[PDB]
């Protein structure tokens, strides 16, 4: 158990690293949203739900990382 | 088997790291969509399905990462 | 018990790495805010609440990393 | 054999990391496609096959990583 | 004791890596500030507080890393 | 034998990491091709061979990584 | 004590990695300064102190890494 | 002798990582070439020999990584 | 001492990784200088010393990395 | 000797990683050179030696990495 439990804990730490992509990704989507709206205010009702979709899809990949982390931590 | 289970769990942690690319990638596809539509609203119906295709192809690489991760956790 | 504990400490160091994403992320949101406002100052009240949401959502991923880190530390 | 097998699983995890290049890359190709089409809608039939070519070639790099991964998992 | 101590020291070093995100992030914010002031000098007093805020928030994430690094060290 | 074999397998996995550079690089080349053709469609036949060359050369580096990975495997 | 000391030196090496954020960051600030001054030479006296501020604050992050490094090397 | 050899194989896998730099690097040179030529087609004969030098110098760093890799493999 | 010398040598290897930032940083300062002068040749004498300052501050972070590396190899 | 020699060899592999920064950096300088010359052909005699300086300074950081690698490999 001891070496295996230790591996799970190290593993759970390693598995959060990929969350960096969601962190950068979410920001990239919101940067585009802010730049697009500032170039063309009239487009905001159109581009805002693309921003919400984009952020959610990007966050999803981070959530897959987190899921593996929790399965290691608690499973 | 202690060493092998340990290695399976470390390895599953490690195979989520690659998801950072789909995280960044999906975001890049949505940012282009946002900037594209704001420059030229009339193009929206043309470029939106391209965004869907882009996101899905970028996501697939992260899903491969996760597939290995699940194979190491359960296979 | 010592091996497990050693692994809890390493794992905790490792789970902060992901916070780099929020570091760059928050910055990217605020950079667009500054550039957007400078190109079009009248858009400020519109894009400021968007920057707050952007930063919050980006920070949240970093906060997930830190949650794992603290779960491992205690 | 336990150390060797251990190494094989650690190795398989490691060899998905390079898939992040394809996750980001495929996205860069789709972003250019979206941006090019929004700048110049008439160019769409020309630039779309280039996007398919760019994506398949970017994806091939991630597939090489996954192949090495599967060689480690099952061989 | 020696295994645990060892892990605390390695873990402490590992938790400084995430600080690369604030190093890049802070810079991105100040670059946006510079590019925006040079495009539009009259906007200086509006975007400056935005840059302070954005820097503070980027930095905080690097500070959560240092915090974990200090917990492991002390 | 077991230690050496072990290292060959870990080393083989490690040498695929560098392939992320070709994955990004190839894409950068094709994006430049797309942005340049859409700005200037008449340039298509000039820049296309340039993109093939640039892709080939980016890819080669990922292939040197795979080569090391295959040597370690076989 | 040998394992502990070992760990201290491995740790000290590890804690210089984060200095790459300052190496890139300081450069991003100087690049903006150069580009801003070439677009608008009259803005130089305004944007130069902002560049000093941005750089010192970016550098401070690398210095925190180096401090942890020196704590590991000598304490 | 087995431990040393194990380390030669791991070290060799590790030294290919740096080749990612040349992967992205070569691509960045060729992207600028394509964009430069599309903006200004008459500059092609001037910027093509610059792209060749750029790619060569970038590849060379990758070749240094591979040299270490082969020195370790034999 | 076997373990400690081993750790010193691994650690010295690891503390060079941070030099990748000065590598990228210096380049970013020179790229801005190049793009700055080409947009506005008259600015050359103004922005060139800024480039020198930029490069040197970016390089210093890599020199800190190397300092630790030498301390681990010889100190 | 055995564990120490093994550490040096692993260390020498780790120390080439930072060469990735010179590889990207050198390219960034040459990209700027190519973009600057294509915007403004008359500037080429001015910006070319800044490109040579930039690439050399960037390559220098990679050479510091390589130096540590050779000291580990052969020292």
């Amino acid at each position: 158990m001891q070496l295996v439990l230790a591996a799970k804990y190290i593993g759970a730490g390693i598995s959060t690293i990929g969350l960096l992509g969601a962190g950068i990704g979410i920001a990239i989507v919101f940067a585009a949203l802010i730049n697009g709206v500032s170039r063309n205010p009239s487009i905001k009702d159109t581009v805002f739900p693309m921003a919400i979709l984009g952020f959610a899809l990007s966050e999803a990949t981070g959530l897959f990382c987190l899921m593996v982390s929790f399965l290691l931590l608690f499973g």
